């Protein structure tokens, strides 16, 4: 699609058998979701943004579907104020900024 | 231009006659810059990011060039980890997301 930026670019994602809303963020290195369960190994990470850092669990090789498009990558889970889809997954669905 | 996301979408901006680097961030409502001097009066704003809240100085109607594209709008100045260009100015330069 072509997604306007008059409003927040929120889309539906499918992950771990759940449907969720998340924000497409070209400025984010990583994808970070509010608390949820995911299968497999994880390790702890600290990630920084405006306001400082939060501790999250890093899960690798997680399948996800974003706006209909399948990808696989690293998903971080923790006390983020909002679900964010970062560049690690945006690249996989062919997302570009255009102007 | 068309900017892919395999690296951070860092571009050159010009503000107050000076060049700076800033990140194009579709996840950001607002544009937040690192400490700098701007003209006129400012108003308070509290903005929230992944790590919590910060206090910034809001300046309105500031001219800013982004990748050579002229904009004039609201710039927040405060203790941000990086210069971020948010949707308030991305809409002025005709940016969309495409995949
Ligand atoms: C409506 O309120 C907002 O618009 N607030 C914006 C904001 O914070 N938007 N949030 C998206 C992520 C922003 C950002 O891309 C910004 C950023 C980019 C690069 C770097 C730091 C910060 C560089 C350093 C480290 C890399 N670090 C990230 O790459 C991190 C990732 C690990 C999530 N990236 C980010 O944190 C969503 C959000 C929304 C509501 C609330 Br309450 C909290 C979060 C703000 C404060 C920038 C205007
Ligand atoms: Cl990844
Ligand atoms: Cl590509
Ligand atoms: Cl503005």
């Amino acid at each position: 699609p072509q997604i306007t930026l008059w409003q927040r670019p929120l889309v539906t994602i499918k992950i771990g058998g759940q449907l969720k809303e998340a924000l497409l963020d070209t400025g984010a290195d990583d994808t970070v979701l509010e608390e949820m369960s995911l299968p497999g190994r994880w390790k702890p990470k600290m990630i920084g943004g405006i306001g400082g850092f939060i501790k999250v669990r890093q899960y690798d090789q997680i399948p996800i579907e974003i706006c209909g498009h399948k990808a696989i990558g690293t998903v971080l889970v923790g006390p983020t104020p909002t679900n964010v889809i970062g560049r690690n997954l945006l690249t996989q669905i062919g997302c570009t900024l255009n102007f």
